[PDB]
C-alpha cells in the first residue's frame, strides 16, 4: 500500500489520568509509536510488532489504518482501539494511550 512520506498529520496523544497532552508530526508512512519515539515520547509498548496489546490506544478523532497484520479483532477496531507501533494515521488524530485494560475489558 502507498503511503505518501510528504503527507504529514497532527497526532494528538492524550492521557487524561497521567495529565499528558502532546501533539506530534507523523508522516502517513510511519508508525505513530515510532514517530513518537523519535520525537521524544515515551508511550507504553511490549512487541512492538503488532502481536500484543501493551502499546493500546483509543481513537478520540479522526483515522488511522491498523497494519493488517496486527492482531487487533474487527470489533476492536470499530471500537476505536489501536495498536500505536503498527497504526498509520489518516488524518489529524486525537488518540488516548495506555488503553490496554480498556482493550482487554471491552466485551
Ligand atoms: S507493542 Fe505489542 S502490539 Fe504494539
Amino acid at each position: 500500500t502507498k503511503r505518501d512520506h510528504n503527507k504529514v498529520y497532527n497526532v494528538t496523544l492524550v492521557n487524561e489520568e497521567r495529565g499528558l497532552n502532546k501533539t506530534i508530526r507523523v508522516h502517513a508512512d510511519e508508525y505513530i509509536l515510532d514517530a513518537a519515539e523519535a520525537q521524544g515520547i515515551p508511550l507504553p509498548y511490549s512487541c512492538r510488532a503488532g502481536a500484543c496489546v501493551n502499546c493500546a490506544g483509543r481513537i478520540i478523532k479522526g483515522t488511522v489504518d491498523q497494519s493488517d497484520h496486527s492482531f487487533l479483532k474487527p470489533k476492536e477496531l470499530d471500537a476505536g482501539f489501536v495498536l500505536l507501533c503498527a497504526a498509520y494515521p489518516t488524518s489529524d488524530c486525537v488518540i488516548s494511550t495506555h488503553e490496554e485494560d480498556n482493550l482487554l475489558n471491552l466485551a
